[PDB]
This record gives C-alpha cells, structure tokens and sequence, in this order.
C-alpha cells in the first residue's frame, strides 16, 4: 500500500505542505519518496530503540502514542494507525509541526542524503498540482 509520485504530492498541496513554514512540496516528496519509498505502511527499526512508521517516518516512540512501545511522549498526540489507513493526514499533521518546530526537512535522514544536492523541483515536474 505505497503512494505514488504525485498522487502523493496532489495530497501534499491540499495538505499546505507546499512552501509552509518549512519547505516546498518537492522537499516533502522528496524526503518522504526516499524516506519509505511512499509506503504509508513503512516501519523503520533503528538501533537507538525507535521507528519509522509512517511514509513521512511517525516515530511512535517520540510523536504518536502506539501503544506498542513503553516510554511514548505523545508530543504529537496524534492516531498513528490512524496515518496508517492510507492517509497522510495524521502523518503530515505531525510533520507540518514537525517541520513548524524547526526541522525544515533536516529531521528526515533520507533528504539529508539522497535528496540533498538534487533538484526536487523536477520531483514534480510534470505531476498534477
């Protein structure tokens, strides 16, 4: 149950993502495309005892509660199976403060690595916006 290229993105201009506080569309894409391949069911276990669940990475041991893991600070308090019903609603809403909070992009290890130095205004060019 992945997203698409712009199915994806078209959500993200409804979303506001686009040139919010933080960044632009592409930057959201981009970010998100490589962080779970716009798979809204994405889990990422790291060795620091977190995860990435969600196509924009909702680590439920840090935003949304779960429930599945001890310890949850709920500083997003938001539904996390809730992101995982393929809707970014919940996934965004927890980065549009995400990215509000500070973290323009920089929070997410994919578009610090495979985005980049890249253009991710041709992420979406040609798409549907």
């Amino acid at each position: 149950k992945v997203f698409g290229r712009c199915e994806l993105a078209a959500a993200m201009k409804r979303h506001g993502l686009d040139n919010y506080r933080g960044y632009s569309l592409g930057n959201w894409v981009c970010a998100a495309k490589f962080e779970s391949n716009f798979n809204t069911q994405a889990t990422n276990r790291n060795t620091d005892g977190s995860t990435d669940y969600g196509i924009l990475q909702i680590n439920s041991r840090w935003w949304c509660n779960d429930g599945r893991t001890p310890g949850s600070r709920n500083l997003c308090n938001i539904p996390c199976s809730a992101l995982l019903s393929s809707d970014i609603t919940a996934s965004v809403n927890c980065a549009k403060k995400i990215v509000s909070d500070g973290n323009g992009m920089n929070a997410w290890v994919a578009w610090r690595n495979r985005c980049k130095g890249t253009d991710v205004q041709a992420w979406i060019r040609g798409c549907r916006l």
